[PDB]
């Protein structure tokens, strides 16, 4: 599971900050 | 810095795994 709902959120949220 | 249930698992095993 690259993304779901919670889990791209975080994974998008989280990583497009740091980057 | 998160993890949850299913974001845990992901991200320990994904991580884990790449590490």
């Amino acid at each position: 599971e690259q993304a779901s709902q919670e889990v791209k959120n975080w994974m998008t949220e989280t990583l497009l900050v740091q980057n």
